[PDB]
């Protein structure tokens, strides 16, 4: 077998190429973050506590992971940090992209609602108890959920290590039920997929919101239809409640209100005449609700629908996120329920180990740039930024 300083050499080389990306990158999110007030909003405070947990994987978890890779003889209780870290920082991920989806169906489903309940204050303390959270998830191994008591004797004598010391390998200390089921299982699988339950019911309530607005409007369209060619004044008043219904129904800001306050009467005044049996001064009077329709009503269509579509697209942008989040780490996790499950299988070699990893760390690259790419307002950040600058 070649010598080990060889491959350990490219892997070493990559890690400190992706922890320079990885602090680059988000030290420059943080940068826009602070500059621009249009991106001070209670989403982006999560955006920046995922930003601080991938500028700490390059600043510390990465120069963890190339110290466990050589497996020098340490303290066991030194080595579970070592080795268990990087996991406080992906609990902590794992927070800030839950809260950032139900921020999101938070502001689809009750945006009246919105800026009373979700402030920046109690923000800040949800970051601060999930950081605590992760802590205690990621550490739960140096609370003695480890293999200290089992130390491999063979490794230890030859390495040369001293009392109480082991040679300190990952999967040497940290237990593997641990990494399944407590970490992979209960802690990422688990948060993942309630995750995806709610971007779906992120996508619904935005589908089912823009579908009442059409509807709304085309029973408006319809029923004019409806009282233009009516041949009695009990076919208008029919024609004009339904309308009623809709237009109070759609109005639950200056211009808006207005808008419907005009349309309101309107019907109010068509329905008075038609109770009163006058058919043509009653389709004459509905008929005027075509100024309004055009002045007022297809400009507060067109930007409720601009609205929800805008948040359909955040909310993919955002999605992605979490997605790149599972591609970067399943594999590693994947890798693990192989070699727990199937005792059986040849344990996957270490060149695939040591990509899984990397994999996992590049994901502390990625975010900033579908920040760039998908979200204009930081774009725009990042341009100013740079060419002011650098
Ligand atoms: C706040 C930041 C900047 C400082 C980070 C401190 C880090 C580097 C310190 C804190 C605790 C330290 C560990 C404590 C215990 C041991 C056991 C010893 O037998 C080998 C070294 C080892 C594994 C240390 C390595 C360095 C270490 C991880
Ligand atoms: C999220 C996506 C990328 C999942 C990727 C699946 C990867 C992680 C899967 C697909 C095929 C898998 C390999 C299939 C066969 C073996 C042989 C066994 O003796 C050890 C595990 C090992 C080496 C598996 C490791 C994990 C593996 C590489
Ligand atoms: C993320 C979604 C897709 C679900 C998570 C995928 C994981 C849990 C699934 C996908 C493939 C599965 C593996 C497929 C094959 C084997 C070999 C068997 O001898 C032990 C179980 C084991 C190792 C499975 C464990 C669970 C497994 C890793
Ligand atoms: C190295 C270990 C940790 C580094 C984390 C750095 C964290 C940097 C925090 C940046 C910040 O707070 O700016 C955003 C605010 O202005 C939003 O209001
Ligand atoms: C071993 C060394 C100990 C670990 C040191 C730092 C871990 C990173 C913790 C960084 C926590 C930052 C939280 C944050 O900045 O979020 C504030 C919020 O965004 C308001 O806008
Ligand atoms: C800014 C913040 C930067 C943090 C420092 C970066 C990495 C620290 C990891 C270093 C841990 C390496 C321990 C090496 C060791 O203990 O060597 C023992 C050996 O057995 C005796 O020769
Ligand atoms: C800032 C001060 C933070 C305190 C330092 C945190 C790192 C630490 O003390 O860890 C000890 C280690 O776990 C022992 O095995
Ligand atoms: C998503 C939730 C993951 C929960 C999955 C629960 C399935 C775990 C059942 C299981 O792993 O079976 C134990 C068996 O004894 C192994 O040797
Ligand atoms: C939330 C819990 C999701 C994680 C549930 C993990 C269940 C795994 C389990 O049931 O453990 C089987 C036992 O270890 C067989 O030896
Ligand atoms: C949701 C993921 C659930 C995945 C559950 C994976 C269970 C794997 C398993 O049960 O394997 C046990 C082993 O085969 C015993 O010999
Ligand atoms: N299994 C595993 N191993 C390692 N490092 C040690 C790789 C190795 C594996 C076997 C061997 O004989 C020598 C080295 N880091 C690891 N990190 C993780 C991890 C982080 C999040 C989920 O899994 N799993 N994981
Ligand atoms: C992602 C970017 C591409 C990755 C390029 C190759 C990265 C890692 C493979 C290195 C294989 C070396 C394994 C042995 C390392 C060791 O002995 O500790
Ligand atoms: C990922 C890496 C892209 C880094 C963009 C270069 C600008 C860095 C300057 C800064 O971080 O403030
Ligand atoms: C600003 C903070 C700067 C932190 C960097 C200081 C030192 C960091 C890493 C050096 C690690 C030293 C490796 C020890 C070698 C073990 C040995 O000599 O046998
Ligand atoms: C800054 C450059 C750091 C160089 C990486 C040191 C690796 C040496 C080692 O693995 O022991
Ligand atoms: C911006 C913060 C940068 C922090 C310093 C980065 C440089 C240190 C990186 C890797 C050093 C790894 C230390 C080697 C472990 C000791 C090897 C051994 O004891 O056998
Ligand atoms: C932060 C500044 C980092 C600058 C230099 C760190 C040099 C790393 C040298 C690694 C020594 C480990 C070894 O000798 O095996
Ligand atoms: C990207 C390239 C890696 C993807 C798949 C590699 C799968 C091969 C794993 C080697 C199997 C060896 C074994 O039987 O343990
Ligand atoms: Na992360």
């Amino acid at each position: 077998g070649a010598p080990p300083i060889m491959g350990s050499s490219v892997y070493i080389t990559v890690e400190l190429a992706i922890a320079v990306l990885a602090i680059l990158g988000n030290v420059l999110v943080c940068w826009a973050v602070w500059l621009n007030s249009n991106l001070q909003n209670v989403t982006n405070y999560f955006v920046v506590s995922l930003a601080a947990a991938d500028i700490a994987v390059g600043v510390l978890a990465i120069p963890f992971a190339i110290t466990i890779s050589t497996g020098f003889c340490a303290a066991c209780h030194g080595c579970l940090f070592i080795a268990c870290f990087v996991l406080v920082l992906t609990q902590s991920s794992i927070f800030s992209l839950l809260a950032i989806a139900i921020d999101r169906y938070i502001a689809i489903r009750i945006p009246l609602r919105y800026n009373g309940l979700v402030t920046g204050t109690r923000a800040k303390g949800i970051i601060a108890i999930c950081w605590v959270l992760s802590f205690a998830i990621g550490l739960t191994p140096m609370l003695g959920w480890n293999n200290c008591g089992q130390p491999k004797e063979g490794k230890n004598h030859s390495q040369g290590c001293g009392e109480g010391q082991v040679a300190c390998l990952f999967e040497d200390v940290v237990p593997m039920n641990y990494m399944v089921y407590f970490n992979f299982f209960a802690c990422v699988l688990v948060p993942l997929l309630l995750m995806l339950g709610v971007y779906l019911r992120i996508f619904l309530a935005a589908r089912r919101q823009l579908a009442d607005l059409e509807d709304n409007w085309e029973t408006l369209n319809d029923n004019l239809k409806v009282i233009e060619k009516a041949d009695n004044a009990a076919q208008v008043k029919d024609a004009l409640t339904k309308m009623r219904a809709a237009a109070l129904d759609a109005q639950k800001m200056k211009d808006f209100r207005h808008g419907f306050d005009i349309l309101v009467g309107q019907i109010d005044d068509a329905l008075k005449l038609a109770n009163e049996g006058k058919v043509k001064e009653a389709q004459a009077a509905a008929e005027q609700l075509k100024t309004t329709r055009n002045a007022y009503i297809q400009k507060y269509l067109e930007r409720a629908r601009s609205t929800l579509q805008k948040e359909v697209h955040a909310a993919k942008s955002l999605a992605i996120i979490v997605g790149l989040f599972a591609l970067c780490w399943l594999p590693l996790h994947i890798i693990n329920c192989f070699t727990f499950f199937c005792p059986d299988c040849s344990h996957a070699p270490l060149w695939l180990m040591y990509l899984a990893i990397v994999l996992s760390h590049t994901n502390s690259v990625v975010n900033p740039f579908i920040y760039a790419y998908r979200i204009r307002e930081f774009r725009q950040t990042f341009r100013k930024i740079i060419r002011s600058h650098v």
